[PDB]
């Protein structure tokens, strides 16, 4: 797979933390892991912002693939840009 959004700096940091919480061995983390990863990665967005974006993401049909959250989703969520 090849895709990204966050700048090099973040991409490196965000990825670092994500992996630490991506022990699912599938490549994607879980809801709980996501939120924890956001705060663990020393991100700007608060705690509710993340939990909200997620619960609101699949709220329609974003995580309908299974319910998990791959690094890709996290990034697109951290930047919140098409």
């Amino acid at each position: 797979m090849a895709r990204g959004s966050v700048s090099d700096e973040e991409m490196m940091e965000l990825r670092e933390a994500f992996a630490k919480v991506d022990t699912d061995g599938n490549g994607y983390i879980s809801f709980n892991e996501l939120n924890d990863l956001f705060k663990a990665a020393c991100l700007p967005l608060p705690g509710y912002r993340v939990r909200e974006i997620t619960e609101n993401l699949m709220a329609t049909g974003d995580l309908d693939q299974d319910g998990r959250i791959s690094f890709d989703e996290f990034i697109k969520i951290f930047h919140g840009l098409k």
